């Protein structure tokens, strides 16, 4: 079932996921954009090195400026790969959300308050990714993983 890694963690957030992301593998993530919010990020990541920066398998980024949008990337040897813009974004200022990532063979797949919002195409193998992390401006309620 679910088992969460913890609870209302303090942003940034970067811990290490308890076993591997094998197709089947479900990630939620509860929480809260602020009002003021200009954008956050979750990353897959293959370690938790600051310098040289981790690689980031998974790069989910939504931005508020505007009509808002959802960029998704991958980050390999410090380098940002082709972006993948998604524009039909369910995030909003002073709305609460939870993300399910599902991990496919292929792709990664990804649902927000229970609505498809999109896919993203393995760049690294999902079996490097070992630690995930939480950034910018957004409230974390918990996150959790179900093997
Ligand atoms: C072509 C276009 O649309 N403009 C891009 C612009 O999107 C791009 O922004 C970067 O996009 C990547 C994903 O492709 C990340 O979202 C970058 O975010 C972060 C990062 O994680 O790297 C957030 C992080 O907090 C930032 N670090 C600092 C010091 O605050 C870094 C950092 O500013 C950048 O890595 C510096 O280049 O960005 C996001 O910036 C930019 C930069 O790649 O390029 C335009 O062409
Ligand atoms: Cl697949």
């Amino acid at each position: 079932n679910l088992q969460n890694i913890i609870y209302n963690p303090v942003i940034p957030f970067v811990g290490t996921i308890p076993d591997q992301l094998d197709p089947g593998t479900l990630i939620v993530i509860r929480g809260h954009v602020p009002s003021d919010a200009d954008r956050f990020q979750v990353d897959l990541q293959n370690g938790s090195s600051m310098k040289p920066r981790a690689d980031v398998a998974f790069h989910f980024n939504p931005r508020f400026k505007r009509a808002g949008c959802i960029v998704c990337n991958t980050l390999i040897n410090e380098k940002w790969g082709r972006e993948e813009i998604t524009y039909d974004t369910p995030f909003k200022r002073e709305k609460s959300f939870e993300i399910v990532i599902m991990v496919l063979k292929d792709k990664f797949q990804v649902a927000v308050n229970g609505k498809h919002t999109l896919l993203y195409g393995h760049r690294i193998g999902p079996e490097k990714i070992d630690t995930l992390g939480i950034y910018g401006k957004v409230n974390i309620h918990s996150i959790g993983f179900s093997f």
